[PDB]
């Protein structure tokens, strides 16, 4: 049996249900390819007696082409419709011509329907009844996507009484383009409704808690936060490090080369990806000699665990306190118990300054104490907050809490790890796992690089008592970003209200001016 649609599903198809051209902009993750098949269905139960209609569907990236092929072959061939995929993989040798004439639904890569319009393989766009355009903001440009609108747009202001199919596009953002005022967007967001012939632009208006139940992203405050002026503790073990990249790119010129690889600087997320690189080259390792593979492949694995370790500890000290890093490491060494007991007793040589550096007061970490004036600030003003916490890594989490759990000056926190009475839960990364912030009155990305954060809301408490998320940050660059992007969305969000509210007739005007100077321009 089918799914049921969601509410804001039914509510974002409602237009092209009513046969409008319309450009659907909902967020990542809301399901647009299942609103597209609800459109397609509806679309093709429209015909009557004899009359069969005929959808396009154009997919902009490979994966995502084999994926919807699959999805709406799946859905559609069950009920007894033609359903045919085609891309460059078998474009060559097949017809084009036929497969669009022998098929109700078609998906397809966009150059290939460009090639067979050019040789007058298909004659006309009027064959279609349904174009749908996925992530549909590309029609611009020269585009492949645009050079089809090229061809509908001068059907449609031409002479010929043909006529067109229906135009849907999909998008999880209509853009901005350059646009630094409400002004310019709505210009630019127009262009882009006239590049594919739309009337309407569809948003989840109605059924927002229903989204954000699925998808929801909070507005951030970003916060600059300080950070380590020195750092002794990475010095040393940095050195620890060097000196064990030595010993591992020595053990095999083959893969000793990957050790030239660039770009993976000491306590970074770019050295962890260098190093599960690393294991993934050693798991296809081979030689004529088995032992000695084994042999290679030991030592690699031996070297850069270890390094993984120093990395990890140097994340940790960058983030938190270096005694917590510290202790990291002393609880692998131990952990492990030979070129095991060498590493060992190489880092047992630095234990007594690390141990120094570790202790000195002077080394105390300036962003904990930026992440102590947030906490204290909100606490003070809400005693009863729960926060949930994000740091950069998992050793991070524990770092995190120890701290928590050892300065006086933070009583009033209860720290918990988030599992998937505390006031307060730590976590980092971890997809496909959507967090759900309707609990929480704050949350905190503290120095947070990564994968993005999945977060719904299953319920809405007014946008003034929904959860308040911090951007902690020691990057200008970061937040210079966040303030762009907050830039961008406010004015496209307006935008695109403002457009919801216009006049079928000054929007369709609107649209056709553009469009009629596009044309022209293109014909000269
Ligand atoms: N009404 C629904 N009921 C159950 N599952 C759904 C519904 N709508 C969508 N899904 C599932 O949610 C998943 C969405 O995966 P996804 O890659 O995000 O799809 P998409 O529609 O192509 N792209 P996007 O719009 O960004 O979500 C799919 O497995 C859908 O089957």
């Amino acid at each position: 049996s089918p799914l049921k649609p969601r509410n804001y599903q039914l509510e974002l198809a409602l237009p092209a249900k009513k046969g409008k051209n319309t450009i659907i902009c909902a967020p990542t993750g809301c399901g647009k390819t299942f609103v597209s098949l609800l459109i397609c269905e509806h679309h093709l139960k429209k015909f009557p007696c004899g009359q069969k209609g005929k959808v396009v569907f154009f997919a902009n990236q490979i994966p995502v082409y084999e994926q919807q092929a699959t999805v709406f072959s799946r859905y559609f061939e069950r009920l007894g419709y033609n359903i045919a995929s085609i891309s460059g993989a078998t474009s060559d040798s097949v017809s084009v011509q036929h497969i669009i004439e022998d098929n109700d639904i078609i998906i397809l890569t966009p150059q290939i329907l460009v090639n067979n319009l050019n040789n007058g393989a298909i004659p006309s766009l009027s064959v279609f009844t349904l174009m749908i355009f996925d992530e549909c903001h590309n029609t611009s440009k020269n585009h492949p996507y645009n050079q089809i609108m090229f061809r509908y747009l001068d059907h449609k202001l031409g002479e010929s009484r043909d006529p067109l199919p229906q135009v849907v596009g999909l998008t999880a953002s209509v853009g901005v383009g350059d646009a630094k005022t409400a002004e310019e967007a709505m210009q630019h967001i127009c262009k882009l409704c006239a590049a594919l012939d739309a009337s309407v632009i569809a948003t989840v208006r109605d059924n927002v808690a229903e989204l954000e139940q699925v998808v929801y992203k909070p507005q951030k405050i970003s916060r600059k936060v300080a950070s380590r002026t020195s750092n002794t503790f990475k010095c040393i073990i940095s050195q620890l490090m060097k000196e064990t990249e030595k010993l591992a790119k020595d053990v095999s010129e083959e893969l000793g080369k990957l050790f030239q690889i660039q770009n993976r600087e000491f306590g970074t997320q770019k050295y962890e990806q260098w190093i599960v690189g690393v294991h993934k080259a050693c798991s296809v390792f081979q030689m004529a000699d088995k032992e000695e593979e084994s042999r290679v492949c030991k030592a690699l694995f031996l070297y850069t665990s270890h390094l993984r370790k120093y990395n990890d500890a140097l994340i940790i000290s960058e983030d938190a306190q270096m005694t917590d890093a510290l202790n990291y490491l002393k609880a692998f060494f131990h952990d492990v118990r030979e070129t095991e007991r060498e590493l060992t007793r190489r880092f047992e040589e630095k234990l007594e300054e690390l141990e120094k550096v570790s202790r000195d007061p002077s080394n105390e970490n300036p962003k904990l104490r930026d992440l102590y004036l947030v906490l204290q600030e909100e606490y003070h003003l809400k005693p009863e907050t729960k926060t949930i916490l994000f740091v950069k890594t998992r050793a991070l989490v524990d770092a995190l809490k120890k701290w928590i759990e050892e300065n006086p000056a933070l009583s009033f926190l209860k720290p918990g790890i988030l599992t998937g009475d505390n006031n307060i839960l730590i976590a980092t990364s971890v997809a496909d796992e959507g967090i759900d912030i309707a609990e929480c009155n704050l949350v905190i990305l503290y120095e947070y690089v990564g994968n993005v954060i999945k977060m719904i809301q299953t319920r809405g408490r007014g946008r003034a008592r929904d959860s308040k998320c911090f951007l902690l940050t020691s990057s200008a660059d970061v937040i210079e970003k966040e303030k762009a992007n907050m830039i961008k969305e406010k004015i496209m969000n307006e935008s695109i209200l403002r457009l919801q509210t216009w006049d079928e007739m000054k929007f369709g005007k609107t649209v056709h001016r553009i469009q009629v100077n596009e044309k022209l321009l293109r014909d000269s």
